[PDB]
């Protein structure tokens, strides 16, 4: 994931 978290993309995630 580039987009999101290296973990799974929940709730809690970096909104760039």
């Amino acid at each position: 994931l580039v987009r999101y978290t290296k973990k799974v993309p929940q709730v809690s995630t970096p909104t760039l």
